[PDB]
């Protein structure tokens, strides 16, 4: 209808229904891996996946969005191995997933040739499969906006021109680079309200989140159980504050995880036995809440 | 017995033969391939392969180095697969290849493991496989000495102390980083016989080749074919010169081809640089050093 499943036929914008916005089933280094088979375990991986996936769909989980492409081990062989063991709404995207410099092979080609390989995946398919890209994912971090990161960024900006779909974001939250991406991307014609910008739930400052925000684009609160960026108690103080400020409407939680003396209580249920409960606990209505998990993924894919 | 094949039996550091000692059978960027197929072709792809091997073992080549590892998209199953097809000498490495920085997955690692993923490809096998690594590759260019890409020199020195292997390396001609590269490796006490400096061939400053030479590395004088960086007529009269100057003990000669630059083929050599090297008072005994005899040395 609007957007592309994994292993099923594509279903309506409105029926996404309760939604984890940014969570990885398996993330790997294409190089290390194709190398080095010898350090992976394919059925390990698979298992964690499945009982982490089926996990959230017993808590409500209707819709996961996967934002692992090139870079961090995009493989729709494996996501459509683990929705026909789960059944779940799997949305796979496209992108480039860097910090500093691209591979060999894009050096000195088309911004144009990079978004080609965007709208190959969301028009013709991934990988050799039908399954098709719902979004386009890019990053940037402590280097941020370095002339190739500029180029994805940019090229993003052409696919979503092309067909509309929207974009996830990485960013560091302390260095600015997630205002630079909006910026980036509006300025190039990127409706503000197709951007999720990523990982700025990692900063106190809410000021920084705001403006994000007052520009027309959703803030990800999505690294909850990561406490080396912000502890889950510190997170959930921001949120709480971002809510009562009548920011729901731009709100987006999860977790960002990958299926320990300091990874504690991280994983794809966190949210339910902590956040959500801890949100009630202070007042705040099935209504402010299904808006986040479920109105605003909803706009986003609209 | 010393050095490990790709599909045959290991043979002795005496009988490698006439060697190209930097070739790659097939290049990428694992990234790019795995993430979208559709733009390769794994058939044109053998052909051009084998049709270029076997035209090399034609003009005598009995050995083909092929450096090829992480970050070049590495792939034994494609290695011994034109191997049954030509009969060559395939000797793969192990290492990393990087300017900047090296996966997320080697964030706060102990530089022992990086390691230890040599010593695996060496001694246990390559990408699950029981063809083992004959080498070490390591690279570094316009950014030079990085923090990560002194990991992984520093890496290749611990595998090198544990294997015994030597060390193949690709640098910029025109920026240190090959002396540097030989700098830490021998500061980390890495017999300076068993490392090759590439890519120098690039830059006419034989002055800057030279006290590589003469600090006991091997020279790469490694591309022929490719113009960008140097022209062959350019290459051909920097090389005469270190062979008259008696460099002939530490020149390795080769393509770096990956199957301007027209004439960039893996057997422009012969067609070449060969013919006029000894038109211009070159012996054949000094050529066999440079081929056979300086391959023999550095995986003695
Ligand atoms: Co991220
Ligand atoms: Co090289
Ligand atoms: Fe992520
Ligand atoms: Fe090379």
């Amino acid at each position: 209808m609007r957007i592309p499943l994994v292993g099923k036929d594509s279903i309506e914008s409105k029926d996404i229904g309760f939604t984890l916005i940014h969570e990885h089933l398996r993330a790997f280094s294409e190089a290390v891996r194709q190398q080095w088979p010898h350090l992976y375990n394919e059925d390990e991986e698979f298992r964690n996946a499945v009982n982490e996936v089926k996990r959230a769909m017993q808590f409500g989980v209707k819709t996961i969005v996967d934002p692992t492409v090139m870079g961090l081990g995009r493989d729709i062989r494996f996501m459509e191995k683990v929705v026909k063991a789960t059944g779940i709404n799997l949305v796979a995207g496209t992108g480039i997933w860097i910090y500093i410099d691209l591979p060999f092979y894009f050096l000195n080609r088309s911004i144009d040739e990079i978004a080609d390989l965007f709208i190959h995946d969301i028009k013709e398919g991934i990988q050799g499969t039908l399954n098709k890209a719902g979004f386009v994912k890019i990053a940037a971090d402590e280097p941020g906006i370095t002339k190739d990161v500029e180029k994805v960024i940019r090229a993003a900006a052409i696919a979503n021109k092309e067909t509309k779909v929207p974009i996830i974001t990485h960013s560091n939250a302390h260095n600015n680079t997630g205002l630079e991406q909006q910026r980036i991307l509006t300025e190039e014609g990127v409706d503000p309200g197709k951007i999720l910008i990523g990982h700025l739930g990692d900063t106190d400052n809410i000021d920084y989140i705001k403006k994000i925000a007052d520009k027309g684009s959703f803030i990800g609160l999505d690294r909850y159980g990561l406490d080396m960026f912000l502890p889950v108690d510190k997170r959930n103080e921001t949120t709480l504050r971002l809510i009562k400020d009548g920011y729901s409407d731009k709100i987006m939680i999860s977790h960002d995880y990958c299926c320990p003396k300091l990874a504690p209580r991280w994983s794809i249920t966190l949210i339910f036995e902590d956040t959500i409960p801890f949100l009630k606990r202070n007042g705040v209505n099935e209504e402010v809440i299904a808006t986040i998990f479920k109105e605003n993924p909803k706009k986003f894919f609209s």
